[PDB]
DNA sequence: ATCTGTACATGTACAGAT
DNA sequence: ATCTGTACATGTACAGAT
DNA sequence: ATCTGTACATGTACAGAT
DNA sequence: ATCTGTACATGTACAGAT
């Protein structure tokens, strides 16, 4: 039943190899741009993020995501009133004549500005390849990313995403976050948290105050690693373990939303992100392996989906590194669009999910 | 019972702090002498390792394990004669005003010579150590080690132990070593295997040919890892997790044999390495961490004595790290000393462990 | 001026203490 | 049940080197 | 400092086994 | 139907070389 349907959203190794040879191609040559050109991003390193590197991407591999990381210095940061999330950045010391002068305002550094010049940076390389179709997507406001339409001859997404990376303590907001205590255990967040942090040019919103110049907190690298090494058992879906459905639960899910939102505009506020972190909550309310046996399936996927339908009822699903942050809060998700998902989501739940029938 | 045992083997906190406080200044001292004017061994980094560290030290805290480790750049080992554990080594290239040109013995790197001078240095500093009571033991046939005695009132052993780094891929001798794949997982063991291998002196006085120019490997900085993390679940023995009964059993056993040994000179073969392989081996026959409960601690000490009385009867203990490198060889221990702890053991098992109740 | 090796600053798992 | 000393990892300050 | 080489984890594919 | 085992492919860490 679900089986078939994991079948179905089962990527194929031609597609993968050849999708990969082009975005590699690609993003080497914009990286490449970034140090080579005597640019103010030199020092920027690639770490790939998302779906397809956490091995969760269903359908076809085509999104790549990508963060370009910018050691920058020692740096202060400021909480943009309340949210957890957003903060403001400025410099400790301005140890002046440094590459990001220009990107300054008044001791604090600009996510906008920074924003515009890597993207127009990377318009200019784009413009510079003629091996590959391929093109810059239009901006969209409140997108921390850069975005690439490659036609293989088939349509790839690429997100190349700029991030500050700062190496010391991680912000006070997320001390009561990444609660993976009693499921990977204290070593592995204690090693986690002495990861670096990123900072990504994610304007808030309101329209009211220094939008343009906040950035976002991200874990995608921390995310990274928990959907890859995701058991409380050492061996869990290694070749000398057992295989748990914890991955396939992440991909039912992601399938069930990307088909809803296809079919309906209502959904338009909805994301796979709040997916994840749905299932990262719910990898920790059931920690133990057995509870993910792929016998389960069916009920690992259910048990799931009521765990989604109280997070729509009660209007409440925490980001699982800082708490405090309510992804649906009534501010950032409509209550009229969480009883919309909510039928619908019901709909298809006693019905046999006639929607993983269709196109 | 057992647990009243271990009650009596816990180390004391005001020990372990007055043991501590002096080990670490001498050391320091030591270490920092090491990293001055021209000597050879400037460069040398301390990796501190064995049962304190681990963990697993019984009784008092009067021994300390350290490692003065040296990285040895460009190197070339030849094995002695197909015995898996020891080689020679060579340095295929050319001085350009190496430190280490005066160990060398045409084309090898001599063993003798090297812990010569790094004891001779030590000696020197020791004589310049006024606060404390510590003197330099008599050398010990077989020792890779300069063996300090501290008379901090109590008696407290420092072995300094001298190695070669090597930051290459581990000898092949090894690649069927370390078979941790069904308990700690493949993960783990090819991130260890990433790390670097050791070698420290044979320094064996027996006669043989290249008696001086012949080194071990070692990997006691992955012991120290395992050690401390030993669990097939991720929270074994942290705060969020169960706790487990496998140190424990490592605890007793050490203590068997030691007991013993002080006893009986006819055990002088014997050592403690040869309880940490065989319950090595235990914890890979019997993976999950409920066949180390604590409820069953009788059970579990008993079975890794039924393990071990096998050893000793079909005089095989295979090093973890080293497959071929029979422990229990008849090379290594007569039959008749073998024949004679099994049995001690034997009787100690069958008769309520009096020798636990000595002293 | 600027640079950087050394060692202080901070955090927490582990396991003894109370 | 909580409190707390050691070992250990990583971030960062500044003296003395350049 | 930038790059290649090596090893092995994570995946898919599909013929022969259970 | 499912499992197993071999072949096939990419992603990622990091030693060591110029
Ligand atoms: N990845 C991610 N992290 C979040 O915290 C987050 N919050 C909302 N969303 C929305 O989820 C959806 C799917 O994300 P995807 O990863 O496929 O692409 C994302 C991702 O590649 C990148 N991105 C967004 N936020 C971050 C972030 N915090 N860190 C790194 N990269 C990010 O920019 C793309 C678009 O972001 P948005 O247009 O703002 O909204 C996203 C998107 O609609 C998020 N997505
Ligand atoms: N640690 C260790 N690794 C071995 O492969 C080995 N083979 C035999 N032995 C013997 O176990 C006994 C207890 O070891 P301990 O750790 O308390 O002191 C050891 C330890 O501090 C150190 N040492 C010995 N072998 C090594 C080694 N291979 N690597 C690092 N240090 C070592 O020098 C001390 C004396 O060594 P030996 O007199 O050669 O024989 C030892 C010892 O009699 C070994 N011990
Ligand atoms: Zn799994
Ligand atoms: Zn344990």
């Amino acid at each position: 039943k679900l089986k078939k349907v994991l079948d179905k959203l089962r990527l194929k190794r031609k597609d993968i190899s050849e999708a990969a040879e082009t975005v590699n191609k690609v993003v080497e040559r914009l990286l490449r741009r970034m140090q080579k050109r005597e640019s103010e991003f030199k020092g920027v390193e690639q770490l790939n993020t998302g779906s397809y590197y956490e091995h969760v991407k269903i359908s076809a591999p085509n999104e790549f995501d990508v963060m370009f990381k910018l050691e920058v210095p020692r740096i202060e940061l400021q909480e943009y009133y309340e949210t957890g999330a957003f903060y403001l950045v400025k410099f400790k010391r301005i140890p002046r004549g440094n590459p990001l002068s220009h990107f300054l305002e008044g001791e604090v550094l600009s996510a906008t500005k920074m924003l515009s010049k890597f993207r127009k940076i990377i318009k200019e390389e784009v413009k510079e390849i003629k091996d590959i179709d391929v093109s810059v997507e239009k901006e969209k406001p409140g997108s921390p990313a850069v975005t690439l339409l490659i036609r293989n001859p088939e349509e790839i997404s690429v997100d190349i995403i700029l991030a500050l990376e700062s190496k010391g303590s991680w912000p006070i907001s997320t001390k009561e976050g990444l609660p993976i205590q009693g499921w990977l255990g204290t070593k592995v967040r204690t090693n986690l948290r002495r990861e670096p942090f990123y900072l990504v040019p994610k304007n808030a919103k309101d329209g009211n105050s220094f939008q343009g110049e906040t950035w976002r907190l991200s874990f995608s690298h921390t995310e990274k690693y928990i959907l890859n090494n995701h058991g409380i058992e050492k061996t869990c879906c290694e070749s000398s373990g057992a295989k748990c459905c914890r991955k396939e639960c992440l991909k039912l899910m992601k399938y069930l939303l990307e088909q809803l939102k296809k079919e309906f505009q209502e959904l338009d506020a909805f994301c796979s992100y709040h997916v994840k972190t749905a299932i990262f909550h719910m990898w920790t309310q059931d920690p133990q392996d057995s509870q993910w046996d792929p016998r389960n399936l069916s009920s690992c996927f259910d048990k799931l989906l009521a765990f989604f339908l109280e997070c729509l009822r009660t209007e409440k699903l925490d980001h699982y590194f800082i708490p405090k942050f309510n992804l649906f809060s009534q501010e950032l998700i409509d209550r009229k669009s969480k009883e919309f998902l909510s039928k619908k989501i019901e709909y298809e739940r006693n019905n046999g999910f006639p929607i993983f029938d269709k196109l």
